[PDB]
């Protein structure tokens, strides 16, 4: 990157907020994925939307790639600077604006995490429900299309994003539903907001997100239930869903994952395939829901069901990724993320469990089985290229299996670098060309996070 160009960057954001130091670039060259660190040529920290626009326009017109960077917790290599360029760390824009408790909405900048938002909402009766395990940027969650354990009841980011402020690749400012607008539904024109949710930084830079807030539940009960087999746990899950019990959370852990979480959290659950469950409602709803759910799990061989213990339960779940890595310190990991029609979920989870067992790989299974969806967390020796090939082969084959079942190769993590071939198979030639046309119209020079998604 030329010195005159670095100077121009410093004129916009100030010298403390531009760095070409190799250690800074290396920290921003990777995420939580196993994709090899690819350092940007520079990291830039804009202080407001005008500066984001000016940095984008400078990079775009000079032919310099732009990589938006939130909290760097992605798991598909989205922030890897595969073509070099300028990494734009957005987290100094960290303000909550426009809290509208009477409309159940809020506007947040990229430096606001879900925990920061809910802390600011303590005492209001409202909360934001979409809960990835990491304390991620909410605008980053909008960019990846994130979901979480609460999504089965409260929806994904796509369900809860009302409006987006986006700096387009050439610096133009777009408010996807109109500046300052927020409403529960619209038929006005084409839905631009939904195009940018799940775009992973390839269509523009999200500089604020308008989010739907939800009422705190009247009462909450959490429970665990252990099963003799994966099949029993997942059959129970499908029957709970088909009975339309409005569970707030329904998470599956296999025996390997349960053991890992036990050792990482001072939970001490029976080592067995397990459901973590949560119910929201009044005492009457809760009593009724608990009895219908216990009846269903009992029929499939579930054990008997088992506020600070609730926090430890979900803290252990949210840290399952780190619990899995701790089984073999020094390993990295790859995660699958398929989502299938729920009637096919028993087939593919039992099959995945059998394939993990039959192979020499170490893997644990956890996920949002309420949301078509589960993760296979596969461990990899960072210095064993053969094991890396086999893990990648395993992930690819699981992906194709989900696609054969009418599902999708990713329920929530996104495509980044890892799933680009699976995406092509998932939507076919016309779908690929259509997505390419959308990318080309918004990013003609192809400088917006190149090499990702498509
Ligand atoms: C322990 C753990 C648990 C997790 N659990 C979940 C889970 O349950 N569900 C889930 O969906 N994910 C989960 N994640 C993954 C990750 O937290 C989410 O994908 C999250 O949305 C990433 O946000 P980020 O800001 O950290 O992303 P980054 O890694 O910084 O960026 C991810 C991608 O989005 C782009 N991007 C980031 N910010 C912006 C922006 N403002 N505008 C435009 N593009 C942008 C980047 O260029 C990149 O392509 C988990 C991760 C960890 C480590
Ligand atoms: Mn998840």
């Amino acid at each position: 990157l030329s010195q005159d160009f670095v100077e121009a960057l410093k004129a916009v954001v100030g010298s403390p907020h531009v760095s070409t130091a190799s250690a800074v670039r290396e920290q921003h060259g990777h995420d939580e994925s196993m994709h090899r660190c690819q350092p940007p040529d520079a990291v830039v920290w804009p202080q407001n939307v005008d500066q984001v626009s000016r940095v984008a326009s400078l990079c775009y017109n000079q032919g310099v790639p732009i990589i938006p960077f939130g909290t760097g917790t992605g798991v598909e290599g989205g922030v890897c600077a595969v073509q070099g360029g300028v990494c734009i760390n957005l987290t100094h824009m960290d303000q909550i604006t426009e809290l509208n408790t009477e409309d159940f909405s809020v506007v947040v900048e990229p430096g606001v995490t879900r925990k920061a938002l809910n802390t600011h909402l303590r005492d209001s009766g409202l909360w934001f429900p979409v809960d990835p395990g990491a304390d991620a940027s909410l605008c980053g969650m909008a960019a990846t299309g994130a979901s979480g354990t609460n999504a089965v009841r409260y929806g994904t980011m796509r369900d809860n994003v009302i409006n987006l402020e986006v700096v387009l690749p050439d610096g133009r400012l777009l408010h996807t539903a109109g500046r300052g607008r927020h409403y529960r539904k619209s038929a006005a024109g084409y839905n631009l907001t939904g195009l940018f949710v799940g775009s992973e930084g390839t269509l523009g830079i999200i500089t604020s997100t308008t989010l739907r807030l939800h009422p705190a539940p009247e009462a909450t009960v959490a429970a665990t239930c252990a099963f003799p087999s994966v099949q029993a746990a997942v059959d129970s899950t499908v029957q709970i869903l088909q009975a339309a019990v409005p569970v707030a959370r329904i998470e599956f852990l296999d025996d390997v994952m349960m053991d890992a979480c036990n050792r990482h959290s001072k939970l001490n659950c029976p080592v067995a395939p397990t459901l973590f469950l949560e119910f929201h409602g009044s005492q009457q709803t809760l009593a009724e829901q608990l009895q219908r759910t216990e009846a269903i799990t009992q029929d499939n061989g579930g054990s008997h069901f088992s506020a600070e213990k609730r926090n430890e339960l979900w803290a252990a779940r949210h840290n399952a990724w780190y619990a899995a890595l701790a089984l073999s310190p020094g390993s990295k990991a790859y995660s699958t993320d398929v989502c299938v029609p729920i009637s096919r979920l028993p087939e593919i989870l039992v099959e995945t469990k059998e394939e993990i067992k039959a192979s020499k790989l170490t893997g644990a299974i956890v996920g949002h089985v309420g949301d078509g969806n589960f993760h296979c967390i596969l461990l990899v020796d960072p210095d064993d290229a053969e094991e890396q090939r086999r893990v990648k082969a395993f992930a690819e084959n699981l992906g194709r299996r989900a696609l054969a079942l009418g599902g999708t190769c990713t329920g929530e993590h996104g495509i980044g670098l890892g799933k680009r071939q699976l995406l092509q198979e998932e939507v076919g030639p016309v779908g690929v060309e259509t997505m390419r046309q959308l990318k080309n119209t918004l990013d003609p020079r192809g400088l917006m996070n190149p090499g990702k998604v498509l």
